């Protein structure tokens, strides 16, 4: 069983600081630092990267004692699936070299099991029956989160809300390892004491995470060929020009081409 990096976070006493010294953990592992490009950490090139380095692992913990350890592919810093208890389940490998490295994730677990759907937000919202945007964030949710999560292993959680409780862990945690803007809306969240759904800002900026690293990392010295509209929180579109707006709102890119 090959081992992995694991960082913990807990609901039990979050506080804006445990909150962001965990996030700041989870970019430690998943980059070196080593590859910037405009102030901006690069993820590893999936090709040649070795298997030993392709994943970290979250352990989550909740007030009920409940833990589950979910697994992150480095290259896009997104989950590939979880462990509770004695089952591991995984979204549906989008390529046969994905298939074949996730076999060496929790390898000691007796009930290894792979999902039909990837970890993808279109099919995720469809089974979950709602939209993001009508799927509250903060410390309460990750709550819920983890314990549905938990007893999945059992029969205990149906699908639906399994589906709920992904879309909160991959938004509290990849999305807000790959933006400070999206780490600093959670933060709001446990400064308020208040569970609340992301707001257009969120959204626009999490679909568009992928074409935001290719429009960095092919720029010419910062300089956009094309412009890329984003939203505000009120829903209005602005068009970005260049990369130097960008630089305080995100934090991680995954590798397009050499620096
Ligand atoms: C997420 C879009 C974005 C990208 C880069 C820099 C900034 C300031 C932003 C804004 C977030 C919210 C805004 C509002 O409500 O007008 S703009
Ligand atoms: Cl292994």
């Amino acid at each position: 069983p090959k081992q992995y990096p694991i960082i913990n976070f807990t609901t039990a006493g979050a506080t804006v600081q445990s909150y962001t010294n965990f996030i700041r953990a989870v970019r430690g592992r998943l980059t070196t630092g080593a590859d910037v490009r405009h102030e901006i950490p690069v993820l590893p090139n999936r090709v040649g990267l070795p298997i030993n380095q392709r994943f970290i692992l979250v352990e989550l913990s909740n007030h009920a004692e409940l833990s589950v350890t979910l697994a992150l592919d480095v290259t896009n810093a997104y989950v590939v699936g979880y462990r509770a208890g004695n089952s591991a389940y995984f979204f549906h490998p989008d390529n046969q070299e994905d298939a074949e490295a996730i076999t060496h994730l929790f390898t000691d677990v007796q009930n290894r099991y792979t999902f039909a759907f990837g970890g993808n937000y279109d099919r995720l919202e469809q089974l979950a029956g709602n939209l993001r945007e009508n799927i509250e964030l903060g410390n309460g949710p990750l709550e819920e989160a983890i314990s549905a999560l938990y007893y999945y292993s059992t029969g205990g959680t149906q699908l639906p809300t399994l589906a709920r409780s992904f879309i909160i862990c991959i938004q509290m945690i990849s999305e807000a390892a790959r933006f400070q803007y999206i780490e600093g809306e959670m933060r709001t969240r446990i400064r308020y004491n208040r569970r609340s759904a992301p707001d257009p800002s969120v959204i626009t900026l999490e679909n568009s995470w992928g074409r935001l690293s290719t429009a960095i990392q092919e720029s010419n010295q910062g300089a956009f060929a094309s412009p890329i509209q984003l939203q505000r929180r009120n829903g209005s579109k602005f068009s970005v020009y260049d990369v130097s707006i960008l630089i305080p709102i995100i934090a991680l890119m995954v590798y397009r081409c050499a620096p």
